[PDB]
């Protein structure tokens, strides 16, 4: 009846023409992907986000006859049957790569169904509503709205094969909907998280001892009751059920008791060059940019050689365990002594940039950075009046009894005027007796209480000079903007040497796999979403070769995987500048596995696994057969 | 009053017991810079195609000797910098440029700011 | 007749009695250089007025964060003296850049310029294929072209060395040595040693095209080199630099 090949699909999520979190930037990147297959039998789902969808959302006309096609008419008619209620919604285009048409229901023209609706959960599904939670509401009336929407094109639309993607408990509410109402569609979700998840890893074991607890004694713990339930419902209501990655599609067997069908990893939109070693040439300058904030960072305690320091970074949002910054922080002092003991001639400059309360850049970063600019334009002045020399010298020659070729004598370049303002120069760059290179560039709301500059004075890392271990915490986001280190993230992360993410609760990190796509050698966790789908697709001593470094944070004590990251790092510093290079072309050569080019073919095995069990025969009937049907990799 | 459209800035170099420069002042020059730099790197792209097109006149169907619309000089790369440099610049709400370039140790009975202060400037 | 966009320089660096550089290669960079310096001085003009636009925005009534028209960047004086460096440029009323750099001593009985003139490639901005024949051996002195040889070698994107006779021929080897890929005859003793060394239709995704000079005739081996001249046209950036 239906057609398998010529098939719609609808993407559902909060973060359409919103940005919430995570889930945003994957669909984001995904569009070019997707539409580039589907053009226009691809549409995606979200709430209208009433303040800043004007800037998002190229608003269109959906009422024209030329608005659609012939057979892309069903959705014509739907569209007018929710206008034919006095649903509001705005359609159209998002203005991003691969331009995806958007529908985006406003939830205020539903509101008053909510008390119906909400009832209707209670007594359905048997999910209980505190009407205090703004967002569970908010939820349901989305979840109502798309059933509505996706039962009615069903039902008109008898041509195409319907597939519905739902991303997260949130946007999973349509999702028992689909089951029970029955309608002749195909559901898949993917949970990016688990509610329990979160709150478990808030205050603890979590990867050793989540086999043994009550799923249902938990979320009432947390009072996350009733947001727990549309998950779990949502888990089993759906055709095809997945995670983002291995670690997680684990927990989410325990904790939203079912096994997921396959692994949907967060692929990127990535940027390629014309010449390959172009991202090695990049990273060049932007080191270059990085030496120039540390110059001034370490200005007049200026001892280490910068052709001959490594930079490492750790960086997200501030989150202190999760994030495993005490595990950076620790590692690093750890490093820094056996760099000491060992005699090493190195250095590591180890940025941390998390986002923290501030009150913005602080005088001394500011003054360090505009001395190292004086000293630099006296420099220049100078070399200038050298030059005017020395070539005066090179045109008069053998004349006017010049025995040699060039000067020979310096006093012939440098005058007392030279002399003078570039040792004033100097001077400004040197600072207050025994005062020491800052930990920090900003000045803190709660300094004291700060977690991460707890941790850094624990641990004793002042960048005193004899410590071959700096660190430097830039609390805030990085941006071009920036007085002192202006460079935007990406750019600043190719300039570095070693990102080091030991993850603790990451369902997956982009963190480390844009570091990866922009060739940069990461350490990560066999905990770590990204982490643990890479220990599956290499073998681990094969992956160090590749930049990628993964420390178990899952069968070992805290202490060793600890210990093994000090490992890591010592192992890379020791390398040499060929080894970095050739390092650095096998990490980037990774990079077309993390590309949606090919992260999306797995969104294909998960859609084809929806029309295999949705009509088990018609596609029995179109490959010949019936093949496997419990995975989504026995499929393809 | 006599509406001119003239302006007098004017300095008082004094010494009195300050904690250095506010961090203002020093964004303040630094922010500047951002934008002189990246003008910079602009008239350079600009320069290039300024002289390209000097050089294949008349050929390739340049009609004119030089170029004509701004839009063959400027890339939306180009704008897109120089328009985040110009957003780095933007003073808060309200905030007028400042009577002072230093954290003052006694701000409240300094002589001469409790002076500017009382005559409105 | 494919109707291909490409061009080919084609650089003939062969030494042969000369009175030095010709007045007109000379006098021709010479004002290629003015023009940069001009175009200089008026890109540093723009850059104080946008800059300036960019400081007062949005005060003094500009309602736009940068210039949107020409006349506010560039302007009299700018487009005077601009011009001025275009027209020293223009050359004489269907007046053909060269294919010589050099005042040779018998230009007359000359085999290399006799043989283009009878091949008739006078450098036509219909002609795809351009011919400048260098009779000198490249130094990083030489005011019209300031490389060292082997920096040269290193800036082209094909070595063509079609020999009769060469016993080894470091040319196209040297070659080989800074990753230029080149074209060699298999009666050439290095073409030799690398036609054996390599399957041959291989040794063409190496850079080494060796054209058979031996069992095939005198025009036989003409097509094929334009059959490898051709092919190499043919490829993309990406490909060139794999
Ligand atoms: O200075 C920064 C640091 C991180 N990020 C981005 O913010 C996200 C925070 O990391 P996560 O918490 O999502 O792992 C990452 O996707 C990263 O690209 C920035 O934009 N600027
Ligand atoms: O401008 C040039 C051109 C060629 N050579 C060198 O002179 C030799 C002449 O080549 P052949 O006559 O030995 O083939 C080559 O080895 C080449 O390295 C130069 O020094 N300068
Ligand atoms: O920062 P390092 O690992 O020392 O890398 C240093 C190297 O960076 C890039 O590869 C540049 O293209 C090289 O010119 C430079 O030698
Ligand atoms: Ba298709
Ligand atoms: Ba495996």
């Amino acid at each position: 009846s239906r057609d398998l090949q010529n098939h719609l699909l609808f993407e559902t999520a909060t973060e359409v023409a919103n940005r919430v979190g995570g889930i945003y930037s994957v669909l984001k990147s995904k569009a070019p992907i997707t539409v580039a297959q589907y053009k226009d039998h691809y549409h995606l789902i979200g709430p209208l986000n009433k303040a800043t969808y004007q800037n998002e959302v190229d608003i269109l006309d959906w009422k024209k006859p030329e608005a659609f096609s012939d057979e892309m008419r069903p959705v014509q008619h739907a569209l007018q049957t929710m206008e034919s209620r006095g649903v509001h919604f705005v359609y159209g285009r998002w203005l991003i790569e691969g331009a995806p048409k958007v529908i985006l229901f406003d939830l205020d023209s539903v509101r008053g169904y909510s008390n119906e609706w909400k009832g209707d959960l209670w007594s359905l599904v048997g999910i209980p509503s505190p009407e205090n939670d703004f967002e569970t509401n908010d939820a349901i009336l989305l979840g109502y709205t798309v059933a509505w929407f996706l039962g009615e094109v069903a039902h008109l639309d008898s041509q195409h094969a319907i597939v519905a993607h739902f991303h997260e408990w949130l946007a999973g509410v349509a999702l028992p909907l689909c089951r029970k109402r029955r309608i002749d569609v195909v559901t898949i979700f993917t949970t990016h998280a688990t509610l329990l998840g979160r709150y478990l890893c808030a205050s603890g074991d979590f990867y050793n001892c989540l086999e043994s607890v009550d799923v249902d004694h938990e979320a009432g713990r947390f009072g996350i009751y009733h947001r727990y339930c549309i998950e779990r419902a949502a888990a089993h209501s759906a055709d095809v059920f997945t995670t983002v990655s291995q670690i997680t599609a684990f927990e989410a067997e325990h904790l939203l008791k079912r096994k997921p069908d396959g692994i949907l990893p967060n692929g990127l939109n990535v940027i390629k060059f014309q010449a390959f070693h172009e991202f090695q040439n990049l990273h060049a300058l932007k080191k270059e940019k990085i030496n120039d904030f540390v110059r001034g960072h370490f200005h007049g305690c200026f001892d280490f050689d910068l052709d001959n320091t490594l930079y490492f970074f750790i960086a997200g949002r501030y989150e202190y365990k999760n994030k495993g910054a005490d595990m950076f922080i620790e590692a690093l002092a750890r490093l820094n002594y056996r760099l000491k003991v060992s005699g090493s001639k190195k250095t590591v400059v180890a940025f941390i940039v998390m986002p923290a309360k501030n009150n913005s850049f602080t005088v001394e970063a500011l003054k360090g950075q505009a001395e190292v600019r004086a000293l630099e334009n006296t420099v220049h002045e100078v070399t200038t009046s050298i030059g005017k020399r020395i070539f005066d010298h090179a045109i008069r020659y053998p004349h006017n009894g010049l025995t040699t070729e060039l000067p020979t004598d310096l006093g012939e370049l440098l005058k007392s005027s030279d002399k003078v303002m570039l040792k004033r120069r100097i001077l400004a760059l040197r600072r207050p007796e025994g005062q020491l290179p800052p930990i920090v560039t900003h000045n803190m709301v709660d300094d004291a209480n700060d977690l991460i500059l707890n941790k850094i004075r624990q641990v004793q890392l002042f960048n005193s000079p004899s410590d071959r271990v700096k660190m430097i915490f830039h609390p805030e986001f990085l941006n071009a903007n920036n007085p002192i280190l202006g460079l935007d993230y990406d750019e600043f992360v190719r300039g570095c040497h070693l990102g080091v993410f030991p993850s603790y609760y990451e369902p997956w990190g982009y963190t480390p796999a844009e570091c990866t796509v922009m060739g940069v050698p990461s350490i990560t966790t066999n905990v770590s979403g990204f982490g643990s789908y890479m220990e599956d697709l290499i073998e681990t001593n094969q992956a160090k070769d590749y930049g990628i470094y993964i420390v178990d944070r899952r069968f070992k004590a805290p202490d060793e995987s600890v210990e093994q990251l000090v490992d890591y790092m010592e192992e890379f510093v020791k390398k040499t500048r060929r080894q970095r290079i050739n390092q650095r072309n096998a990490t980037e050569a990774l990079s077309d596995l993390l590309d949606w080019k090919r992260m999306g073919l797995e969104y294909v095995k998960a859609r084809q696994l929806a029309l295999r069990r949705g009509y088990p025969d018609q596609f029995r009937e179109l490959v010949g057969e019936e093949l496997n049907d419990s995975n989504m990799d026995a499929l393809a």
